[PDB]
């Protein structure tokens, strides 16, 4: 009941087995218009018609896991994503005619082979056929496409296209393979704007993720070689060659949680904030510097984003990676020596119970980063350090003064915003990474008379300037909860073309999004499961609609 149609001539569809596709639209997400969310379409490679049902729930698996990662899981309900069933005349592993013509090179990266059928811009398929009339057709902004992507233009062949990855924010194409490879084609001038990953590979969404950090966040490849020239420099989110501590771009992040500078390989010009990142290697997590540039580039996307708070730590204040000088040491092993370090020390989340009773006389460090993401409001927030007893009492020295502290930290806007990835930009030139970026070190002695006891812990908390807390010292090893999300008529029917997902959120978050005033041509009526806490796995938040 919901489809888009093509029209692919000889440039697309040169054997002509695909000149006339059409192509069922799953949404598997839709929380808010698509003006307000970021939109994601997916397509299926190498899936024959009957195996579409495999295609929608390959999606719905890579999708759920990706986000589980930090930033990605922070606007997990700001994204509205789409499945389109491309249907193949073969499977990918059986060799015949796939709807995207795609091979595995020897370099093992997954291309669009233009050369396979002779389809001279087969790879250009994203920005100039499905993108213009799904935006059209479905996306709520309904642009009408302007250009035939079947005849010859007159001017440039990619300026009329530009306008399709501001409304699409990422497409994406999910081979039907257990084949292990993984491809990112990022080149908004020449219209490139997707990435290629497998359906079951040993690590799928590991894949998925990674390649979504190269299209989406705008990050590079951890593992990339070489000594990166002064306009290299500036235009890289994550990877930099400044070997002065004092004058990396990373600086203010040195030494909070897993971050010290090191060489990505023995000898290596190209240095990494960690080493232990998801864009070096697919096992990890995305590392503070990774998180920070995606949180702020998706914020670019989806306006309603004031703050990026780092998850803070708390630590034995030794002096120890304390100043830039401990630092200068580049190679891989101090990495290592720091986060062993850094383990010794730590006082928070799941090394919370490390604090002991001879913690008298020693100083410990609250520390965060902190992003402003407004160009206009600066920014006030207040930190609060205290010695908590195990039955909830605030711990206090030998004269009954409580052994707590407060700071009051400012974050300045960030004035160089309209220079990161704004919405619109076909490339990312210049950045200053120290614009709204606040780095807040609390650092507290416990005094030498305190009264501790078995048992204690630090507690801390992150303020706004009406009082909300922000981040607390339980936010770190907080719960999880899982939300589903239904679409219905209003007599209880499941939406057709409709196969809601799943997202998690912190224990007792609130939902407050304003759904979409339509799903496919159907007006909104209500909504039941937002504004109220989610306090539970399989919580389900029920979208109805009015069918026609
Ligand atoms: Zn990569
Ligand atoms: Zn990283």
């Amino acid at each position: 009941e919901q489809s888009i149609q093509l029209t692919l001539g000889p440039w697309y569809s040169n054997d002509g087995k695909y000149s006339n596709p059409t192509i069922p639209v799953y949404t598997i997400q839709k929380t808010r218009s698509d003006t307000e969310n970021m939109v994601v379409v997916v397509c299926g490679e190498g899936y024959t018609k009957s195996q579409q049902g495999k295609f929608i729930n390959d999606v719905k698996r890579l999708w759920q896991d990706a986000m589980k990662y930090e930033p990605y899981r922070s606007y997990a309900d700001r994204f509205n994503v789409y499945a389109l069933c491309t249907a193949s005349e073969s499977t990918f592993d059986n060799g015949g005619s796939t709807f995207f013509d795609v091979i595995v090179d020897k370099y093992n990266s997954p291309v669009i082979s233009n050369n396979l059928h002779g389809s001279q811009w087969k790879n250009h398929i994203f920005e100039r056929c499905i993108g213009p009339e799904f935006i059209e057709k479905i996306h709520d902004a309904h642009i009408k496409k302007k250009c035939d992507p079947n005849t010859i233009p007159s001017g440039s062949e990619y300026e009329p296209y530009y306008y399709v990855h501001d409304y699409i924010a990422q497409f994406a194409m999910v081979v039907n393979t257990k084949s292990d490879f993984g491809g990112a084609y990022n080149n908004r001038e020449y219209g490139f704007h997707y990435f290629i990953s497998p359906s079951d590979s040993y690590r799928a969404s590991k894949t998925f993720a990674h390649a979504f950090g190269h299209g989406l966040l705008g990050l590079g490849d951890e593992y990339s070689n070489g000594y990166l020239l002064d306009d290299k420099e500036l235009k890289s989110l994550n990877l930099s060659s400044v070997e002065d501590p004092e004058k990396i771009k990373w600086r203010q992040l040195l030494g909070f949680r897993n971050t010290y500078t090191c060489r990505n390989a023995y000898g290596s010009k190209m240095l990494v904030s960690s080493y232990e990142c998801i864009m070096r290697d697919t096992n990890y997590q995305f590392c503070e510097v990774c998180r920070l540039q995606g949180f702020k580039r998706m914020s670019q996307l989806v306006k309603d984003v004031d703050l990026y708070v780092a998850t803070p730590e708390v630590k034995e204040y030794t002096g120890a990676y304390s100043k830039p000088s401990d630092f200068t040491d580049l190679e891989t092993s101090s990495y290592y020596n720091y986060t062993y370090n850094r383990n010794d020390r730590l006082l928070s989340g799941n090394s919370k119970s490390r604090f002991n009773t001879n913690m008298n006389g020693k100083k410990i460090e609250l520390r965060t980063v902190i992003q402003n993401i407004s160009d206009k409001n600066a920014r006030q927030l207040k930190f609060k350090m205290w010695i908590k007893h195990s039955d909830g009492s605030v711990a206090t020295d030998s004269s009954g003064n409580p052994l707590q502290t407060v700071q009051t930290f400012d974050i300045p806007v960030w004035n160089d915003k309209a220079n990161f990835w704004p919405l619109g930009a076909l490339d990312h030139i210049k950045s200053d990474f120290n614009s709204g970026l606040k780095s807040c070190s609390l650092i507290y002695q416990i005094p030498s008379d305190a009264q501790l006891k078995s048992g204690d812990t630090v507690a801390f908390q992150v303020l706004d300037e009406n009082g909300n807390v922000l981040a607390d010292d339980n936010t770190e090893t907080q719960r999880y909860t899982t939300v589903s999300i239904q679409y219905k008529f209003e007599d209880g029917s499941e939406i057709p073309n409709t196969a809601g997902g799943t997202f998690t959120v912190p224990y007792g978050t609130k939902l407050d999004l304003t759904p979409a005033k339509t799903l496919y041509d159907y007006e909104f009526i209500k909504v039941d499961g937002l504004n109220k806490p989610i306090v539970s796995d399989g919580t389900v938040v029920t979208y109805y609609y009015k069918n026609l």
